[PDB]
RNA sequence: GCGGUAGCUCAGCCUGGGAGAGCACCGGACUGAAGAUCCGGGUGUCGGGGGUUCAAAUCCCCCCCGC
């Protein structure tokens, strides 16, 4: 708590010079007068080593809302050592609160409303388990409720996490599978949820996108996601309820074929037989495996009859040395 | 009348002086369950131009783009 006199017409190289070294204070502010500018600095002997005169006085502490904080700032070492990394979507935030540390979960609820304040709703976060993939979610403060739009790549999505899978991550992958597709092509999606695929697909370029989805709660807040982007994407979308080992073999063909498999499932001879041009097929498979796992895919392409080049590559961790991997599949 | 800030979603603007958050993305680590977790990295024309000022993401004017 202290600060730098400078001439007025000085003051902004002053300003950049204490930059360059660094020692300004940015939780205070500065004061100002016709004569001279006062800078608050982190350490006065650094300062009159450059030549400063340093000052002493009080200067008016920030808001706290334009002081820089991330999530380990305000909580204490033990218990962000325990945490827990924090995903919003919407106006629900998810984060893990370890069962050691519930008690400063209350403590953890202040902090992210404190970095969050447009957030209504924070739930302790489970694992994903049945056949819709529904994530385990306990509600630790605020609404009490489990659905919110969420905005992503200029898109919305209507999500209840507590009946329909979604993963604010996958957006990375989103848009760049967005951007492999060109205009005028047919797409399949599999296992389309609240069809974020889809829609960003079609957000970005002009499609026709097939949606095959089975939990009936999933495809209706689908259709609520089309009608509330209707005026928004540049493709068309048709969401199909189904189960996708029956619904696929009744279909025609398509240019691409994106396949957000589950885990468990082995959806790729019939993925691969619904694709003519690429097939996107996402897999789970242990870091040892996946030139295994390549061979495999391979081993398929030849069981049809296709000649293709195959590259598979790493879309996330998902548990210890396992990736979430997609192999890209380029049919000629 | 509002909104345009990192790749996405957003704080910061009232009342001028640190380019920030979470996630994504890149690199590395981690044996049973895990759509995880750990460590490192900011990748920026604050839509653009002008004005006031020692100094503009912030205040004023004009232009562009979407409700
Ligand atoms: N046999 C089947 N037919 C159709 N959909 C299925 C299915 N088995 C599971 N699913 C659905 O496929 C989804 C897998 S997770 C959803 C991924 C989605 N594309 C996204 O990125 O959000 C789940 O919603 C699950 O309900």
């Amino acid at each position: 708590m202290s600060g730098v006199k400078v001439r007025r017409e000085d003051a902004k190289k002053v300003l950049e010079l204490l930059k360059s070294v660094g020692i300004l204070d940015g939780k205070r502010k500065a004061i100002r007068d016709e004569k001279y500018v006062i800078f608050p600095v982190t350490d006065t002997n650094i300062a009159k080593s450059l030549g400063l005169e340093v000052v002493d006085v009080e200067l008016p502490m920030r808001p706290e809302r334009q002081i820089y904080k991330n999530l380990e700032d305000l909580l204490p070492r033990e218990i962000f050592k325990k945490l827990g990394r924090l995903d919003i979507v919407g106006d629900i935030a998810i984060v893990s609160i370890p069962d050691e540390i519930l008690s400063e979960r209350e403590v953890i609820v202040s902090a992210i409303r404190k970095l969050y304040p447009k957030v209504k709703v924070i739930a302790r976060r489970g694992f994903h388990s049945g056949l819709y993939r529904i994530r385990e979610l306990e509600v630790i403060w605020g609404e009490n409720r489990l659905h919110t739009i969420h905005k992503e790549n200029g898109v919305l999505i209507k999500v209840d996490l507590s009946k329909v899978f979604f993963n604010p991550r996958m957006k990375g992958e989103r848009y760049r599978i967005a951007q492999l597709v060109n205009d005028g092509e047919r797409i399949l999606v599999p296992f389309a949820g609240v069809i974020p695929y889809p829609l960003v697909i079609a957000r970005f370029k002009n499609v026709e996108v097939y949606a095959v989805e089975i939990n009936e709660f999933a495809v209706k807040l689908a259709e609520e996601n089309l009608e509330l982007n209707r005026d928004r994407l540049k493709g068309k979308i048709k969401i199909i309820h189904g189960d996708v080992f029956e619904v696929l073999p009744n279909l025609p063909n398509f240019d691409r074929v994106v396949s957000p498999t589950p885990k468990g499932v082995d959806a790729l001879s019939l993925t691969l037989s619904k694709a003519e041009k690429f097939l996107h097929y996402y897999d789970f498979v242990h870091e040892s495996e996946i030139e295994r796992f390549r061979e495999r895919v391979l081993e398929e392409c030849r069981r049809q009859g296709k000649e293709c080049r195959v590259s598979v590559r790493k879309v996330s961790d998902y548990k210890p040395h396992v990736y979430k991997v997609c192999a890209d599949v380029e049919i000629l």
